[PDB]
């Protein structure tokens, strides 16, 4: 009778929104965290509700520790529990070479992509861990094939942020395995939203729904013996 | 009269000091960048100068853009050229689980380990690149086996920082290969000089030494030799690669 509760950061559009809708379709109560696009997040909440589900939309900048504390407090108040965190909030800036990346850009890119994922994972561990009275659960980080390919001539800063996420995925998986938390990641490639497709063996961009399906599998009981692992959703890139 | 010029960040002790000393012994002019340990950096500069070498010591915080720009301006005026950057400046905080890592710690750990390496790499590209009147050169990032192992129950924030370095190594290698700049990394494991004992934790320290196939910690000199090889002409077809200096860990 009791729905499991999933928090999706950056849930208003793209992979985050597709993951929210897929999770609700599969029975989860969903927390849609957004930063700016309140309209899009509220419409997704209304949609999930119309179809008989439970959804909570919460504005919060995951780069800010106080915002993260309030985001999770809002989940505590509405549902009294948490089961899955999807660290999807990401930030991509303009195409650039590294010699033109300044400190302000590095601060912004690491704050949202990396610090945000750490701070949300931290609050999730405090709630999911059997050592804090939780019943376990899972965290799925949304990384990128950029961590492996390096995004040369585009955004090495973003590639580095996602390399940090991959290392955090491995380390956190090992650290909290014994308290009932699995930690995994998906690595999307080019998500469809001629030269670029040619570097994709399957010959097309991926869809947000394809990434969502991988995220949901890793959060599911089907993946009960997978932690510290990666599903690449990249068409062979 | 025209030595190749190597900038080493975090050069006052440990891996950075060993790398500066070895580079100077092999004929480089060296720039010893350091944060706060002036006595150690000055003693190193004097040692190199006594042996007939060329060394410039510069206090600068690589996390701070204004300091980085001044640091490279000082190289420009003293040597008028740059050939190798060793991104060694690193930062480790106390043992922790992730649930107790707060934003202020993450900011500090990424500022010194990641932002500093980006900002120095950026200034190095501006000088080494054949597109900007350089003759090429090398960047060697000092990463860690933590990037691969994750540092669970120790410092996942540091492991993440070093995973960021590994990805930057790959991406920058691909980006600036056509400008004459090779970019590689070393991944030290447990290095004797780099363990800062806090008192009362022999069990923790012993656990840290455990499960190393070669059965011992490494030396700063072992790391320096790998750095210098990657910066040398012997490595002329290697870019975007990694030498693990970890005893098999």
């Amino acid at each position: 009778h009791m729905r499991n509760v999933m928090l999706i950061t950056g849930a208003s559009r793209g992979i985050g929104a597709a993951t929210a809708l897929l999770a609700a379709e599969r029975g989860y109560a969903v927390v849609l965290n957004y930063l700016r696009n309140r309209e899009a997040a509220e419409a997704l909440r209304q949609r999930i509700e119309r179809q008989g589900g439970e959804a909570l939309a919460v504005a919060a900048d995951v780069a800010e520790e106080g915002d993260v504390e309030r985001l999770f407090a809002s989940i505590d108040e509405r549902f009294g529990r948490l089961d899955v965190l999807v660290n999807n909030a990401g930030m991509l800036e303009a195409q650039t070479r590294l010699e033109n990346i300044d400190a302000a850009r590095l601060h912004r890119v690491f704050a949202t992509n990396v610090t945000g994922s750490f701070l949300c994972a931290r609050e999730a561990v405090k709630r999911l861990s059997t050592r804090h009275g939780g019943r376990g659960g899972s965290i799925v980080n949304v990384s990128s094939m950029a961590s492996r390919l390096g995004s040369p001539n585009e955004y090495i800063d973003y590639a580095a942020a996602k390399g940090a996420i991959d290392s955090m995925t491995i380390g956190l998986a090992r650290e909290v395995a014994a308290e009932g938390i699995r930690v995994n990641a998906v690595r999307p490639g080019l998500i469809d939203t001629e030269r670029l497709k040619g570097g994709i063996p399957l010959g097309r961009g991926g869809t947000a729904e394809e990434v969502a399906r991988a995220i949901l599998w890793l959060a599911s009981d089907e993946a009960s013996y997978s932690t510290g692992t990666f599903i690449d959703v990249s068409g062979g890139r």
